[PDB]
């Protein structure tokens, strides 16, 4: 009878529980993770073990990008 | 010995934004006019004698639906 604003909260769309998942992934190839969203992971580690943080990651289900300039 | 220093992944496999669009439709069949959706969140101007009806539809499309709650976090 009354239009108003209504919110609905959705699941499903993103999954929260797989966030957990890379971060433990991460931390067991020897990273601590500062930070883990959906689009990125940010760690301390060794620069040595950039491709070995992606390939766990990988190994865990999903897909993983160094993120830096064209320096090396 | 060796030296730790920031390092950043870019991640993807986690998100869903494809969809959005069904949601959006799906609500939008059952009555609701969207005003938004992303991937936490539809805001819509609607009845709330419906929001079942709404929350049906949401779940019926693949996902999950929850009213906003005023009570906790």
């Amino acid at each position: 009878d009354s239009v108003e604003k209504i919110v609905l909260e959705l699941s499903g769309l993103s999954c929260h529980h797989c966030v957990a998942r890379v971060k433990k992934a991460l931390e067991e190839a020897g990273a601590k993770v500062e930070k883990v969203d959906l689009n990125e992971a940010v760690v301390a580690g060794n620069k040595e073990d950039v491709d070995k943080y992606i390939k766990a990651v990988e190994a865990a289900g999903y897909q993983a990008k160094l993120r830096s300039s064209a320096w090396s």
